[PDB]
C-alpha cells in the first residue's frame, strides 16, 4: 500500500529559466508525491554535487537529462517495491546506492527529489498533511520570517559590500499578520526608494538592488521604511542582515581589513540599530574570527554560518565545539536528503542552536521547506522578498498551515531568538 | 460522491505581493480543488469587478477578506449539495446568486475562484487531468507560447514607447523544444544587454526593461538575440507585439522618443512597414480601446498575413467580440478568464471566436500566482496560442512547468500547434 510502484522524473524549469529535475514516486496506493530540486551555489566545493549535463547544443551544459535518466534508471530500479512510508531506511539506501560521498554518482539533485517526493507520497497515504507526518504530533510553530527586501553586491549595479538586508516581524501575533507587516513595509521601502533615481526591477529573490552613498545608509532607508508604515523598530520590526563577508575589506568606506576589526565593526551597528541576526559575518573558512564574533555579541545576536557551514555535519559538531557561531543556515540541496537534513537540524537544536530553513537562487513553486520549517519547529524562515511566486509560494503554504492546525498554531515570535 | 460538502477562501498573496483569494471546493468524495485568481481590476470599465475591502490598515486597501466572506457564507451555503460535475449550471448559479451583470456584488474574484475550483475538485473525483476534464478526448493541442523577452513604454525610465516584445518559437516539433529555444534567447539577450552597458533587470513577467534610444532598437536587439543564439528569424522564431497603444493614445497617437503623431491610418502605415522589416506575425492592441474605425482598417491592410489581437479593445467581454467578428475589427482575442469572472462564460468566448475563424490567445496577469489553470486550459480547448510572459519569474515559468507534463502525459496524443496556430 505505501510500498513504491514507480519512480519517474521530467526536466522541468526553474525559478532563472535554467533547467531543474522533477521527480514524482508512485505508492501502491495510487498516491503520488511530487517534488522539484532547487538549485544555487557554489561549489563544486565540498557540498553534495548536483549532477548537470555539459552538452553545450542544450540550455548552455545546464540540462539535467543525465540526473532524470539515475532516477527513471538507477533509482526506479533499486527503490521499486520499497516502503516509501520509512524515511530513514530510504535515504540510507538511496546513498548505498550511490557509493560516493558527495552524492556525484546519481546526482544531490536526483537523490533529494526522490527523497523529498517519496515523504510527500506516503504522507498523501496516510492522508497527512507533509509538517504533520515528517514531525509528528508536535509541529505546530510557524516562523518568523527573514523578508528580504534590499540587495547588494555582484548583480549588478554597485552598492554597499553588503549583501542581503532582511526584515523580521518579531512582534507579530501570528505569521498571517507577521506577513503583512512585511509585505506593507516592503511596499513603503518603495514610495521611499522610487522617484529619487532608481528602478523598480527585482533580482533572483524579488528584492531590489539600488545605489547607495554610505554603508550606514540602508539601515537608514528601511528604518524610515518601519516607522512611515507605522510599525516600532525593535518591539515590532527587527533587523537581519547576510553581508556574505566570504565574496570580500570595505571597498569603499576607507577602512579595509581586518579579522579582529570586522568583529569590532558589527558591535557598533548593533548598539544604534535593531540587528538580531548576522549571517556569514566572517569567511567560508575563518574559523579564528567565529569564535571570537561568537565571544563579543553572541549572547545579544544571532550567528548565522551559510557558507562557513555549508549545511555539513562535520563542520557543524566542529563549531559547536568551537563555539563559532549560535545559528546554521539549513539547504535541504546543500545535504542532499530528507534524513540528513532533519539530521542537521536537530544537531544544532539540541547543542542550543537554531536551524534557518532557507531556499536558494534556483527555486521553484514546490514548498518542501514551507512544511519541513513546521514539521521542525525550527522558528525561522529564509525563503525571500514578498514579490515574487518562487518565494510567494512558500509564504502562502505558511498561511494554509497556520489555518489548518487552528487552535494549535503558534507564531514563534521573540521565542525564536535564543538572544 | 460529486457533490458538493464544503467551500472555503482564504487570502493568499499573488506574485506582486498584494492580496489574492484562494478557494477550496470539497466534494463528498473527499476530493478537493483549489484555486487561486489573479489579478485583477476592482484600465468601471467594461469587465468582470473584483472586491477589494479598502480598508487603509491592512495592505493599503487591496484586502480581499469581502470576497473571502462572501465566498464562505453566501457562495458556501447557496451552493452546499450542487453537483460539482456539472460546470455551465454551477456558474449559472453563481452569476444568477449574484444578480449583476458585472459580478460586483459578490465579487469577479469569489466567483472565478469557486467557479474553477469546483472544475478542479471534479477532475480529481473523475481522477482526470484538467485539460482533459474540462476540453475532453481531442484536447491534445500544445500551444505555441508568446514569450515576454523586452519591456517598454510604461515599465521605461523614459526610454521606449510601446509596451511589450515577445518572441514565439513558431518552428518547433514540441512545446518542450519551444520553451528551450525561447529560454536560450531570452538568456542570449542578457548576454547582449549586459555587452551594451545595462543590468539585467525583470519587472513582473521576467522580461528586461533597458533605457532603449530608437522605437526599432528593441526589434533589432531581439533579431541579434534570435541569431546569436543560433536559430532562424521567421522559420524557427518569430516576433509578437503589445504596443498597448491605448497608453500613447486627442488623438492620433503619440511616439515620445520618435517625435510624431499622425492619423490612426497613418498609425496603421507604421504597422505595414515595420512588419516588412521584421517577422512579426502577431500585434496585440495595434490601435487604442475604442478606435473602431482604426481596428476595421488594420484588418483590411494586414489581417492576410498578421495576427490582430484585441485585449483593452475586446475586454474578454463577448458583446464587443460579437461587434468585433461583425464589424471585421481583429481576427485574434487576448483570453483573460478573470476578466470575464466564470469558467463558462470563458469558453464561451473562446468558442464564439474559434468558430468564426479568430484564435483565442489565453492570457496570465501582471499578478499571477502558483495556480496553472490556463496550462489545462488552453490544451483543454485547443486554443494554439499562450501569452504567460518571460521564461524566468516562477509565476510565469510554473505554467510553462504545467505544459511540460501535460505534453509527457499526452505521450503520442500530443500535438505542438507550430505554425498550425496562425492565419498567415
Ligand atoms: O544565501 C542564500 O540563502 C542564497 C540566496 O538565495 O544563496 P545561494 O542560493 O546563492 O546559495
Ligand atoms: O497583458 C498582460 O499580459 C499583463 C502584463 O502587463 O497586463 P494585465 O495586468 O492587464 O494582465
Ligand atoms: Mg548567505
Ligand atoms: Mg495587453
Amino acid at each position: 500500500s505505501t510500498l513504491i510502484e514507480a519512480i519517474v522524473a521530467r526536466e522541468v524549469l526553474d525559478s532563472r529559466g535554467n533547467p531543474t529535475i522533477e521527480v514524482d514516486v508512485r505508492l501502491e496506493s495510487g498516491d503520488v508525491g511530487r517534488a522539484i530540486v532547487p538549485s544555487g551555489a557554489s561549489t563544486g566545493a565540498h557540498e553534495a554535487l548536483e549532477l548537470r549535463d555539459g552538452d553545450k547544443s542544450r540550455y548552455n551544459g545546464k540540462g539535467v537529462l543525465k540526473a532524470v535518466q539515475a532516477v527513471n534508471e538507477d533509482i526506479a530500479e533499486a527503490l521499486i517495491g520499497f516502503d516509501a512510508a520509512d524515511q530513514i531506511a530510504l535515504d540510507q539506501e538511496l546513498i548505498a546506492l550511490d557509493g560516493t560521498p558527495n552524492k556525484s554518482k546519481l546526482g544531490a539533485n536526483a537523490i533529494l527529489g526522490v527523497s523529498l517526493a517519496a515523504a510527500k507520497a506516503a504522507a498523501a497515504a496516510f492522508g497527512l498533511p507533509l509538517y504533520r507526518y515528517l514531525g509528528g504530533v508536535y509541529a505546530h510553530v510557524l516562523p518568523v520570517p527573514m523578508m528580504n527586501i534590499m540587495n547588494g553586491g555582484q548583480h549588478a549595479t554597485n552598492s554597499t559590500d553588503f549583501q542581503e538586508f532582511m526584515i523580521m516581524p518579531v512582534g507579530a501575533e501570528s505569521f498571517r499578520e507577521g506577513l503583512r507587516w512585511g509585505a506593507e513595509i516592503y511596499h513603503m521601502l518603495k514610495k521611499v526608494i522610487h522617484d529619487r533615481g532608481f528602478s523598480t526591477t527585482v533580482g533572483d529573490e524579488g528584492g531590489f538592488a539600488p545605489s547607495l552613498p554610505t554603508n550606514d545608509a540602508p539601515l537608514q532607508l528601511i528604518m524610515e521604511a518601519i516607522e512611515k508604515a507605522g510599525y516600532r523598530p525593535g518591539e515590532q520590526i527587527v533587523i537581519a542582515l547576510d553581508p556574505a563577508t566570504t565574496e570580500i575589506h570595505l571597498k569603499r568606506e576607507g577602512r579595509s581589513l581586518s579579522s579582529a576589526e570586522m568583529v569590532d565593526y558589527w558591535v557598533d551597528l548593533v548598539n544604534r540599530y535593531p540587528i538580531i541576526s548576522l549571517e556569514d559575518g566572517l569567511a567560508e573558512d575563518d574559523w579564528e574570527g567565529w569564535a571570537l564574533l561568537r565571544a563579543k555579541l553572541g549572547d545579544r545576536v544571532q550567528l548565522v554560518g551559510d557558507d562557513f557551514l555549508v549545511t555539513n555535519v562535520q563542520r557543524l559538531q566542529r563549531a559547536i565545539e568551537a563555539k563559532a557561531a549560535n545559528s546554521i543556515l539549513i539547504k535541504l540541496n546543500q545535504i542532499g536528503s530528507l534524513t540528513e537534513t532533519l539530521s542537521a537540524i536537530q544537531l544544532a537544536q539540541r547543542s542550543g542552536w537554531t536551524a534557518v530553513v532557507s531556499h536558494r537562487s534556483g527555486e521553484s513553486e514546490d514548498v518542501t521547506i514551507a512544511d519541513l520549517v513546521v514539521a521542525t519547529n525550527a522558528g525561522q524562515i529564509k525563503t525571500g522578498a514578498p514579490a515574487r511566486t518562487d518565494r510567494i509560494a512558500k509564504y502562502n503554504q505558511l498561511l494554509r498551515i497556520e489555518e489548518e492546525l487552528g487552535s494549535a498554531a503558534r507564531y514563534a515570535g521573540r521565542s525564536a531568538f535564543k538572544v
